[PDB]
């Protein structure tokens, strides 16, 4: 609905599967994992998703891991205020981008 | 130096000038670390010494939202946020570098064995 | 189909719509506009699209023009060998990522 | 050093060295122009002078290819390629900056007046 991520993979070129997102509000908010589309869809309702802070946080030092690669960062962290988003991250082992669709 | 940060900005085409950038230190069992601004060059050299550097996770944050709010731009994110464990098999130098934009931020780190 | 074109603007936060794309391989393939999710389908078939190196050219000078800001390159340029890809663009005044995934 | 090119690696956490660039030009009626290798910093100063950086449209290759085989990696891109207009309200520098992947790559620019 309101917030939904996309996780890709700049090394394989490839959606980043069954990654942990977790996100909070300024405080635990929503969280799941991606899908085989390295899409994560479900995570808030319209009711839930006010105005505020809030961080998304991508685990992609598990995701690295998971394929045997030394990753860099703990994690992919993102905070922003919401004032429909998409949050889209693109990871390579020492590096990450990520923008905002809103 | 063992941290440096440098910072550009992908609107204007320019380094990311007096950006401040603030470090903290996650210990073995979040305490502030370390902060500066970004000289003319963009560039952050002098935020620590090899003595003060040791094991940990680190959080290095870009205050983003300060620097684009002060050229007239509308900021989506609060601050840009790099995280990672550091000198954990042997004391390394890192840059971490950003690129930011409004809506978007990119960043990598080198690491070197001094 | 084979190919898709996804472009998305880091200034405003946005989908880039009608931004011309053109496709080159190894000579004019396939090109369109992107639509209003930034995203453009049908640029060609799976019959057409052969395995070869292949030149996706984003005119995003015309896209920053149209909104009255001054850009830095010409276009943003992207070339690869083909061995289900999409390209994803992601725009600001003086800098693009891309990145494929396939 | 009207013409410079930094060039990172995000799956080494490194300078990208010895990976080669190339520059043409395209005139207003695309020709070789210049071209050089990365250093150990991932550098290449020295492509061109004053002198020779005239007006026109510019076409900078790094070529990711070699340098990802190089590396026992699976290269997607063929090469990144940045196109811009120089020079045309006047001499600018600029400084021309890419991270690498091997399914991706980010490019800026920095312009200053000398
Ligand atoms: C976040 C990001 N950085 N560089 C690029 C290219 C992207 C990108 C662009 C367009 C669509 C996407 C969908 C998911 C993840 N990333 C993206
Ligand atoms: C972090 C980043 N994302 N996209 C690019 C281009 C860069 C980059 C590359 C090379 C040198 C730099 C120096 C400072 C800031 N960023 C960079
Ligand atoms: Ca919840
Ligand atoms: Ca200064
Ligand atoms: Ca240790
Ligand atoms: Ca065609
Ligand atoms: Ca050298
Ligand atoms: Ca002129």
């Amino acid at each position: 609905c309101p917030l939904m991520v996309k996780v890709l993979d700049a090394v394989r070129g490839s959606p980043a599967i069954n990654v942990a997102v977790h996100v909070f509000r300024k405080e635990p908010f929503a969280s799941g994992k991606t899908s085989e589309s390295g899409e994560l869809h479900g995570l808030t309702t319209e009711e839930e998703f006010v105005e505020g802070i809030y961080k998304v946080e991508i685990d992609t030092k598990s995701y690295w891991k998971a394929l045997g690669i030394s990753p860099f960062h703990e994690h992919a962290e993102v905070v922003f205020t919401a004032n429909r988003y998409t949050i889209a991250a693109l990871l390579s082992p020492y590096s990450y981008s990520t923008t905002a669709v809103v």
